[PDB]
């Protein structure tokens, strides 16, 4: 799991569950291409979406579906999504982790790096 | 603009928060906190002259935020009692201090920037 | 009264981020990013005029701030390439518009507010 | 598992806030805070183990962070003396609680999720 992306519900108090999780990377001609998707679970965190083989140095950006969770949620948000764009494995192999808290027209996103 | 300030936004709104009691203390020489200025958030959510310049001498201080007012009158049952900020002052000259304060029902973040006058 | 205002303060150094590079996209029909307005940034972090009212459509917007071109002339080595706010303008009507980003090495966050 | 959790990081690093003390107290009727639980922060970050559920009761709580100490070993000037983050706890029934706070030198934020177990 080089990848994990973390989503909580500030509003609820309780982790966001059933976000679409997209992830990009940004290919030779300056254009996004899929690579990976996934669905975030009940403890509002989703993982596995990556593997170490797959992820190799480049441009990502993640993009997670904010904008339907709150319409389900019955809520009107401002956000159509979040987006993280970050250069990856630039000096070597590295952990990369996503945490995202989520509010109805607010969130923050805050990455922590470990090498191994 | 006052060495102290306190702006607080909300976030299930996306607006200022609107009269939210906010209140002061200062160090005391036996360790113990001691009213210094009460203040009453506008609409804007910015307050200022809550305390004078003269009137503001280096030492420890304290500022609160009456987090279960905004929400127990909008009906939202509140995580935190309250938000307390605690910092030092006029280490070196007489600087400005913004507190900025974002609110959300089961959380807030605070942020400091000083300006030079 | 500009509709859209971006504000960006730096946490490290505790003091609003000064030559930062700002970015504006509005989505096409092709569902392509076309750029709309650009700006840099001044030392107190606020800055207007990016925009007009009357030249203000519903649509798809994205505001992209250079946070990698400010923290490496300070020094330290970023994470994030830049930070990107995607939302939805006009939905119900006119209105005005306040995007806040507080900006750290490793984290950023955003907060919407509106008038 | 543990009724309370907090959990801890550091912003211009990118790394878990190693080293941080954390302290808990417990308000009384006389409205004197007791200390209730210390402890210190792990190198990932996060404190687990803090209360048991059977010591754990009914009353508003509060939850300090010694953000001045961290900074200074690390080198970095500080402006927050602590964190403080205070709530009611088991109003209603026994819930899970855990408090997030992310930590830069000149700002933080925190975060409360709560969850019936």
């Amino acid at each position: 799991c080089p990848l994990m992306v973390k989503v909580l519900d500030a509003v609820r108090g309780s982790p966001a569950i059933n976000v679409a999780v997209h992830v990009f990377r940004k290919a030779a001609d300056d254009t996004w291409e899929p690579f990976a998707s996934g669905k975030t679970s009940e403890s509002g965190e989703l993982h596995g979406l990556t593997t170490e083989e797959e992820f190799v140095e480049g441009i990502y950006k993640v993009e997670i579906d904010t904008k339907s969770y709150w319409k389900a949620l019955g809520i009107s948000p401002f956000h159509e999504h979040a987006e993280v764009v970050f250069t990856a494995n630039d000096s070597g192999p590295r952990r990369y982790t996503i945490a995202a808290l989520l509010s109805p027209y607010s969130y923050s996103t805050t990455a922590v790096v470990t090498n191994p």
